[PDB]
């Protein structure tokens, strides 16, 4: 395969279906991309902190490291993170693109600033004219590394809040400096989801529509279906791993809380999931094994979620390529809710 | 296959390797019967109390509950508990019988007292005589209910604690009132190796030699290889599923503290080991999600000791079909020390 090529199949509205071929792997779009599937997310900030960037590349990389020898995705850190032009203390392009390539990820971020929810008008946009300088240096500091830039892909941020002109301007600059995707930063912050929506309306078809568009963040399973109707690609969200190891379990019903004293006598399994929790084991014994304190439950629920999610995307993208996603995300919406 | 039959297809010493066979499944011996491998355990005490032992019979029996279809043993549920004549206030032989067949076990334990160490000749010698009383009202529980009677196993606990004299007079009563199998009570409470394998010494062939002997609550790999040369053919204990949630790994090497910081750039698997985490996954990273506080690490931890203990078993059922025990327990004490 090549470094990069991202190649769109099958569209619906805003709504695209595709892959992107790298050389560790293809990844069908629209994606979703668990923490550490086609592809999966490191922990650049942990990693750098434990055990440090230079002691992952002693061991191997990443991908040696965690036995995973498919793509892997890396967040620039500054997110996680959080200050002046250079970077941050507590972080700069050129060391989160070091840390980066010493972690041997596929998929790079450039290092920008997630910009505070609310923002005025003015904080918005120093704040997005900074990320979009950290966005030049960390497409400089990519392109220094030749295996990096040989064997990786390099994604810039848009940032600019709320706003459609910041919006917009930063669409150009990240445009003007070139990158192998395009995320939508600075949302899921606590705008909450019809605002959220609002952005990515008229943000989305801001990016070069020929190149992969991510949503970082993102999101309960009604917010990917949303993002999806407005051309996003590429998702990735803790929400599954999380809720896994606090008793919330996704389903096609809606999420459930598997501790409810409701599910003690339910041998239902937790959803229609192909799962293979769902093909032993019921909602009734997995609600016991949470109660006990188990790790088998946590493990067990986590398991269901990553599915869940997955089978989700496989829906999507399935749906997006037969032209039936519009009815798909109507049904979805109504037996969800 | 039959209700319940044991033959012993090899010796050395007083080693002992065969099966059971049981209308689930056959177990190979010695055994290793992990918590809920050829059985498992499941939870007397906790089920009784969550989500009671009516809520699991109405919900299908434990195997249908917990997906397994092969043979489960449970306890009496006293040693767990902990009164009068009649039993304890917190369960009482006809109870304790009843419970464990709602459950619907294969291997049901009868409900005795397991004596606290150390205990006077005299107050291990009352507790005896009460346990044997109850040994016999379990006897009489199991056999008044038919389908226990016909498709389920009961075995008798030996007591007296560390007095040769007591064991012997808790054997007598036990094989007067038979059993299918026989286990050794009252060890593993404090007393240390070298005075457990002084009582195993004299009270295992004091137990009927052509039924399976089963150690309650044992033990460390080091104590299953010395209760084997001493005619044992069962085993339990929490050790590998507690060990696994706290960060300690047993290796043929003895175990290893898997969250200490010489482990952090460890390649090599956590054990020679074929398990499934060992053909995946270096030190360096279980360390890593351990320290983490990553559930996954937790899971894999445990997988791995629960692995170890089966390979173990296995091991130790191969050395004595081939004659070749008591080299193997040398070998194995000379390297795990
Ligand atoms: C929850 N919402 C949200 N997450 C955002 C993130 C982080 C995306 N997820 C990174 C992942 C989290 C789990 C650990 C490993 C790394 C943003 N990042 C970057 N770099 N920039 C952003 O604007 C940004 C915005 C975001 N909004
Ligand atoms: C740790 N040592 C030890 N465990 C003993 C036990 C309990 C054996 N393990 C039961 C198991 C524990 C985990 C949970 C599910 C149930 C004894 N039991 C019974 N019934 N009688 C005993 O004498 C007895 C003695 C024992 N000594
Ligand atoms: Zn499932
Ligand atoms: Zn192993």
């Amino acid at each position: 395969r090549p470094r990069f090529s991202f190649s769109i199949a099958a569209r619906e509205g805003k709504a695209r279906t595709g892959t992107i071929e790298m050389k560790r792997g293809v990844i069908r779009t629209p994606a979703f991309m668990p923490v550490g599937a086609d592809i999966i997310l490191g922990n650049t900030y942990h990693l750098m902190l434990r055990p440090g960037a230079e002691r992952i590349a002693k061991l191997g990389g990443l991908h040696s490291f965690m036995g995973w020898d498919r793509p892997i995705l890396t967040d620039s850190g500054g997110y996680q993170v959080m200050q002046s032009e250079e970077g941050v203390t507590f972080l700069s392009p050129e060391r989160s693109i070091e840390i980066q390539h010493l972690l041997g990820s596929d998929i790079v971020m450039a290092f920008d600033e997630c910009t505070p929810y609310p923002a005025t008008p003015s904080r918005a946009a120093s704040s997005m004219e900074r990320s979009m300088r950290w966005a030049k240096r960390s497409r400089d500091a990519f392109d220094s590394r030749k295996e990096q830039a040989e064997n990786a892909a390099l994604f810039g941020i848009q940032q600019g809040s709320v706003f459609e002109n910041l919006r917009q301007q930063s669409a150009d600059a990240l445009a003007e400096i070139g990158f192998d995707g395009y995320a939508v930063g600075g949302l899921a912050v606590g705008e909450g989801q019809d605002e959220m929506f609002r952005v990515l309306d008229f943000s989305v078809p801001m990016l070069p529509d020929d190149k992969p568009h991510y949503l970082m963040g993102v999101g309960k399973p009604d917010d990917i279906v949303g993002a999806v109707e407005r051309g996003i690609d590429m998702f990735d969200c803790v929400l599954p791993t999380r809720s896994g190891r606090n008793g919330q379990a996704f389903t096609w019903d809606g999420p459930i809380n598997i501790r409810n004293a409701r599910f003690s006598e339910d041998l239902k399994p937790l959803d229609e999931c192909h799962c293979a929790v769902c093909q032993k084991w019921s909602r009734a014994y997995i609600h016991h094994l949470i109660r006990a304190g188990e790790i088998l439950g946590a493990m067990l629920m986590t398991e269901h979620n990553i599915a869940f999610y997955q089978q989700l995307m496989q829906k999507i993208r399935d749906s997006i390529s037969e032209g039936r996603f519009s009815q798909f995300a109507q049904d979805f919406r109504a037996r969800y809710f």
